[PDB]
């Protein structure tokens, strides 16, 4: 026997009161019959006319099995119900598994039927299963276990099944029980001997708990196909993803298409989505078409080449220390790699740059290391040490110039093409016999004598390649004099493309801000 | 004898979700958290408790073991508005002019004294778990819980009658409790203070009150390029707003026009006596008793850190700057923390409370590596999100 947990209504809110409508012949023979078996077997009792709360009943016949079956619509029992901590909604993921002799899936049998419910919320548990015209007011039942499809269902058997594998888990300190929905899956280092002797052993502690376990026959055997990962005895893999080749694509399928690629990313290498996202900036109906451009067929070619090869991952071994390695692509696509040891990968990413934002490849750099850094904790608990193509004295002169904090596990420099490091490369000093500029948002007064924001940017521009190769510039406007300041390598929009192309080249570039002042 | 403790008139008790923790972390914390069941302190809690409060385990004056905080800035903002207007903390004005103040941590007292039944299930946490293997441990506080604005509060009776003597003995100590922290302030020397502070901690311990340094006393050749005369010009546009006398007429007639940045421009006569006259003008601070303080940091870079604390804009209450410390380590997340720390303890030791923070640094950042550079029992409210100084 389980104990129950105290669930009361929302404060202030009575129980639910709904009227059945009519059904048809068959469908209350069918669910007289399941109801009377089940009343046998006990989860539901008969309850007079006292309770005046009625949840309706639906019948549904599944197609398979020709059966009816029966599904009662607790929506309104779930809204007048007290809050329950939200199950976790997150999977383990497959990578964070230390590799185990053997692993067994015991998926309990009827669980929400057999965890049972407290006495003072089983009134509102009501359903009516009408008879044929009005001859009689009824049948009436309640639950006396817990409904499916109620709102803290997930919650209470978590919390059952919890209390019940406790003392398993300290009598045997070696076997790890992994929960996931209704499933317990079981796995110890144990040779496969004793260890078929432990799993009946929790099947037994489970019966006499009243929780069935299927039988020894019956368990799953490697591969195991769970949510999308195929889990193989000493390897993980994506479940196989065909990428659809229709001529015809709407956003419905552009939307598939991405989700399938970003899933697939997590541990095929190389999978580039951004044209695709890019497609699907605005908002457009479903059954309307945005045609294939150029660019986004290229990564389409590239990604369904990627994806003709098998790739495949490696489960946790604590010992080593994990190692994470970022590289570089075209744009902001920044791949990264985790790996414990070499050309064996734990999981692979992609960080896609931030959507409409420009900023320099080491922020970038920066906002990947700590996406790296959160998804680390997260899955196995400790920090990697990063591989990046940054220099140490490009990362040092950023670090002291920006004017925000910014840190970076313990990391080290790998050579590879292409590397990330600074280009304005800007000064903060005036220089001596150099032309000293000055600006206007196109026009431009110099001490040689020659004569919105983004007019600023185009008069800051215009200052560049009149003056040559070492200028002098003070600018009106702090926005245009920002976007010198940012170092901006992205080079998204059109004006600072020609910024930084006529900057790179200059050896020595300094600005400064002057302010607009009364007299001339 | 329990007291009743309500929540604010028609708020709900805490949501808040819980951060990832590594690993070391969530076995320190589970160790702790079995050994204080086992004494009595947090008891199981079932599904059937929606509430929740985040826990973070930080480690103490460089020592080996963890130690546990608790944030409960969500449940301060709707209990201490109960009790701080129910039961309050008068706050010394002589803590500023003590030359010398001390903070004792006093939080096993809390350890001792019971809880309101009812108010328990707001205060519940939970100890998560790596790769989501399994549904977190969650607890709830049946004694008192530390670092929840109102356990002073509760405790401030016996507080009283615990400390009474010793202040009789010695009236020039100057004792003030914030949460968890004790502020001792004595204007004698430095020596005798020592003393005078051993002789408390073994008053308290006697009297059941188990225990484990800041000094107030110590706000802030060549005729110039027209280029730097522009920058002097700059300036005094940026605090024309601070300080009403300010005035740049004088100083800009030498930049106007187009000029050499590397000309020398000797200074008119009345535009030197303009510099003076500004800096002769530069040389409100009405403390509203209810407001929100706000601390803007603002990184100057080269291990330099100045913060504003202002209630309302353009009216500095006070301004300060910090110099980094130490040469081993030289992560801008340390150096926010102990600029973060040092701040609060002076708001605190200045006026009653602890600041609203605009930190420089970024969300995702702070998020992930405050804890493990904190090393004070209370947590400030900040705003990763930062304003380009
Ligand atoms: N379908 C299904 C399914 C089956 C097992 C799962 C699982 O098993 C473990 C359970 C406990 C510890 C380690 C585990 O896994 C180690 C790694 N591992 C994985 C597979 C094999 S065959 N062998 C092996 O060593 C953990 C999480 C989800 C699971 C889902």
């Amino acid at each position: 026997p389980i104990e129950t947990v105290p669930v009361k209504l929302k404060p202030g809110m009575d129980g639910p009161k709904v009227k059945q409508w009519p059904l048809t012949e068959e469908k209350i023979k069918a669910l007289v019959e399941i109801c009377t078996e089940m009343e046998k077997e006990g989860k539901i009792s008969k309850i007079g006319p006292e309770n005046p709360y009625n949840t309706p009943v639906f019948a549904i016949k599944k197609k398979d099995s020709t059966k009816w079956r029966k599904l009662v619509d607790f929506r309104e029992l779930n809204k007048r119900t007290q809050d329950f901590w939200e199950v976790q909604l997150g999977i383990p993921h497959p990578a964070g598994l230390k590799k185990k002799k053997s692993v067994t899936v015991l998926d309990v049998g009827d669980a929400y039927f057999s965890v049972p419910l407290d006495e003072d919320f089983r009134k509102y548990t009501a359903f009516t299963i009408p008879s044929i015209n009005n001859e009689t007011p009824g049948i009436r039942y309640q639950y006396n276990v817990l409904p499916q499809g109620w709102k803290g269902s997930p919650a209470i058997f978590q919390s059952s099944m919890t209390k019940i594998l406790e003392p398993f888990k300290k009598q045997n300190p070696d076997i790890v029980i992994y929960q996931y929905m209704d499933d317990l899956y079981v796995g110890s280092d144990l040779e496969i001997g004793q260890h078929r002797t432990k799993i009946e052993e929790l099947r037994q502690h489970l019966l006499r708990w009243g929780l069935t376990t299927p039988d020894k026959k019956h368990q799953k055997e490697p591969p195991f196909l769970w949510m999308g990962y195929e889990l193989h005895p000493d390897k993980w893999t994506v479940q196989p993803i065909v990428l659809p080749e229709k001529d015809s694509w709407t956003v419905n399928d552009i939307q598939k298409l991405v989700g399938k690629l970003n899933w697939a990313s997590q541990i095929y290498p190389g999978i580039k989505v951004r044209q695709l996202c890019k497609l699907l900036r605005g908002t457009k109906a479903l059954t309307e078409v945005i045609p294939l451009t150029e660019e986004a067929e290229l990564e389409l070619a590239e990604n369904r080449e990627i994806l003709k090869e098998p790739v495949h991952g490696v489960y946790y071994d604590p010992s080593k220390d994990l190692i994470a390695e970022i590289q570089k692509q075209g744009q902001g696509q920044w791949t990264y790699q985790i790996y414990q040891e070499p050309f064996k990968n734990l999981k692979t990413g992609k960080y896609a740059r931030m959507r409409g934002a420009h900023t320099n490849d080491v922020k970038q750099l920066t906002e990947a290391v700590q996406k790296i850094t959160t998804e680390s904790i997260v899955i196995w608990g400790k920090t990697p040490k990063f591989k990046l193509p940054i220099q140490k004295e490009t990362w040092e002169t950023w670090w002291t110039e920006y004017w925000q904090a910014t840190w970076i596990p313990e990391w080290e420099f790998v050579n590879t093409p292409p590397l990330v490091k600074l280009w304005y490369q800007l000064e903060k000093e005036p220089i001596v016999g150099a032309e000293t500029f000055y600006v206007d948002g196109a026009g431009y007064v110099t001490n040689k004598g020659r004569q919105n924001q983004k007019t600023e940017l185009q008069a800051i521009y215009l200052a560049l390649q009149d003056s040559g190769l070492e200028v002098n510039i003070v600018t009106d406007s702090q926005y245009a004099l920002g976007i010198i300041q940012a170092q901006p390598d992205k080079s998204e929009s059109e004006l600072v493309n020609q910024i930084i192309e006529q900057l790179i080249k200059k050896e020595k570039v300094y600005l400064a801000w002057v302010p607009a002042h009364k007299g001339i």
